């Protein structure tokens, strides 16, 4: 599936965080439009999984839906 992210980024360095965190877990093709605080991820890890994930960084996360 495809799920978008709401994620609170604010500069280069939390673009990079992101990256870094779903790197870590692997099995994800992902795109991070950081001036519009979005993440999309195409993966077959749960959206719980993706959720936990992306809140390693600390940001504020919110789900966006299926894409
Ligand atoms: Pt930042």
């Amino acid at each position: 599936p495809k799920h978008e992210f709401s994620v609170d980024m604010t500069c280069g360095g939390c673009a990079e965080a992101v990256s870094r965190v779903l790197n870590k877990l692997g099995g994800v093709k992902y795109d991070i439009d950081l001036p519009n605080k979005k993440v999309c991820i195409e993966s077959e890890h749960s959206m719980d999984t993706l959720l936990a994930t992306l809140k390693k960084t600390g940001k504020t996360v919110s789900y966006l839906g299926l894409e």
